[PDB]
């Protein structure tokens, strides 16, 4: 693996890891490296909004052309996610609270454009707010993808000391 | 593994099933409110739409739509599902008719579908909001009920409408 | 079986009988009770009619709310006969003497919904005479539930009792 | 089982394909009425929907729309099919071209599937039309006909026409 | 098989060999009785135009009305050869450089529209040159026509023997 | 079997798409011209579909469009499958946006599929008309580079480059 396929990693990997240290709900641990119940529609949100932090830095640190082939799961997880509040758990205010029956079964065509449309909807959101998010924490995003290159692998207690000695303190969100 | 915010969400959500229950003026049920060949006619199955739908009622009316669950999935499948029936089995809609899809649907024009699933829409849409103005109108006793409910875990109806008679509703019968 | 039940299906199944009776055309015996060749256009239409007797009578004594789940079998059955008059035999002058292929196969979009529409206006239409035909005879039919009631289960005879008590003469089908 | 109602409806139905097949200015036919690799071309297969149509045809005239029956079930299955083919295996509409469908279709648009699916029904509307024409046009020899039918239950194409050469008709040869 | 048949048969079968021995391109060999690599846009164009020259002949000779299920197979072969012009071959200027995936999978209901419309404007455009050629030396081909109905079947070289006799100089294509 | 004339063509739509690859500021491939986990970017798959292109844009370039061959078959495909994925499967489309098709697609509607289809064909027709521009801005170069291939049947990027520095033209480096 190239040093700059290398570089791409670190920066989807930073991204993951900061959209969970801020996601305002989304309980979930960490861990970073070069190599690798009942939730409310604001822990659902937060998760797409994890699942997009990849892409979204992708897009940040290289322009819509540096974009990569590496969030391959992550939109689908993200869409399936998102597809599932709209057909499943009546999370929508344009659906409202139907489910799609089966793969649907015998639904209008209507109906599935709707579901799209509301599925695109909820999606461009949680990723304009990834890369808001990752914009607004630039710098110490650098510092962190740095350390990432050079030790290769960092934990997430690190990954907040960065952070810290910037001024901005991340969730209590780590072990 | 259950948080109290988790436990919360789950008391309000057994409290809404049950308050559609006893108030339902038609549908008939086994309650019992915990944390751990026939013939029914177009209100009846109504009226079960209601109580399908009061968890998510309540979840809302609570929570706010950020509140909603996943816990309410088997709830609104169920729901869909009946009313589809109501429309494509059962004559059950002015705008369809006392026509029956033949039934996976069968060489139906894309045209039918999109009513059919309007009508589907409208029956939930309409049943949903009668449940939230119920959870609303009875906000207030039902906090009692779920304050109650999360102290003990489990509550028996008589508890539940020993509350509202408590705040002065006359809840309906079904019990054991 | 409650007895809220037991009027309800007292009701539809006198509806069935009723039709049968009045029936312009449809050859068909009968009986009564609260427990359960080539055809022309003509024949076919009475079959329909009978077939929605039950939910006609439903909706004449209950209302739109009243409506019973009873009636799933008679709206398919019924809404199937339409199917073969508009798809099969040419019965209809909307959609002419043309017949679906295969279950059709390879069938316009279209070609479907001049169907649908056919098949919901045959079927409005007989089921708009039945409530009429219940209606016209509201009075004697109540006179049979009371009975139906009663004695549990009606021979097509007694049925054309009540009826010639009140001066309605019903067709010779009865054995 | 045959009451006389429908026993008289299957012999105008009966007499009807035959009158078609007689006139058919080109379709060939073994002809025998009874009450109990090759090469076609446009011409041929019209004379064939004609043929196939004329049961039908003949209800109608005789008994106006509501005494058509199922009997032509299998009938218009056929003339269809055959129209069918002539617009989506050979080149015989002018709309659609000689153009092929990649035959179960694959891959056609429901646009195509619409413009087959008019033509078809254009081909059948005319032939129907000339059938029932021919079956009014021809009524008064043909109620003979079908009064001899219904009187020995099996008749030849010989006195078929024996009895409309005694009208002045002239039909064509085809029997045996 | 009858004499009218016949007549046909030999008319289609001389509408082929006409459109083989003139097409500008088209390598091909050749016969010609009563009884039965890479190739460019050019290649193609001419063995559409091959194959619908059988039927071109019929309604040059015959009219509208006396085309022939004879062409079943040949318009088949040459509207699947046009629908891999322009669905696997990018050879439509409308559609454009683009292959369908898979019997296609998953392809809007618009592409489909737009392929099947350039499949008929390229099949419409073929055959309407077959018909035009098949015009321009009707003449001749009756003379064909004629020897074919005799002897029963023609030798490529007989073909071209009797166009030399009316001045058309065919393609050195035959053995 | 290969006549001059297929040969040629050959020649040709092998010199196109080693002229992208050698000229593709990005795309990286094992060039030896004949007549006989990982992570790629936007800009990467790009330069991907425009080496596929390259084949085709030279056939059309110097046979017109009736020059065009059926050789380009897979090449097409390539480049329509990777662009259907950079739409469908990676955020890599403006209009469509960081969604990903539920891939056989299951369940997404006939608007998406039109959107997608249009995207796709935006990137083919965008690559597609780039390479054309390539391979005619570049006309001179490589036909010397056809003509030696015709006489020795098989190159060496080496040679292709040899040819291309003659003209003035510094290609970039990608060969063994
Ligand atoms: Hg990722
Ligand atoms: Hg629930
Ligand atoms: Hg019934
Ligand atoms: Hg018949
Ligand atoms: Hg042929
Ligand atoms: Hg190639």
């Amino acid at each position: 693996i190239s040093p700059k396929e290398k570089e791409k990693i670190a920066i989807h990997e930073a991204g993951h890891a900061l959209m969970g240290l801020v996601s305002d709900d989304d309980d979930k641990v960490h861990k970073i490296s070069i190599i690798p119940h009942i939730y409310d529609k604001k822990d659902l949100y937060n998760k797409i909004l994890v699942l997009l932090g990849g892409r979204a830095a992708e897009e940040v640190f290289f322009g819509k052309d540096g974009i990569t082939t590496g969030a391959e799961n992550d939109l689908q997880r993200a869409t399936d996610l998102a597809y599932r509040m709209v057909s499943m758990w009546g999370m929508s205010d344009k659906v409202g609270p139907i489910a799609i029956r089966r793969t649907a079964v015998d639904t209008s065509p209507d109906l599935l454009r709707e579901i799209d449309e509301e599925v695109k909807r909820i999606i461009t959101e949680q990723y304009e707010k990834a890369k808001a998010i990752v914009e607004e924490y630039k710098e110490p995003l650098k510092a962190v993808v740095k350390k990432l290159l050079e030790k290769e692998t960092i934990t997430c207690e690190e990954f907040v000391e960065v952070f810290k000695l910037y001024g901005i303190e991340l969730k209590d969100k780590c072990k």
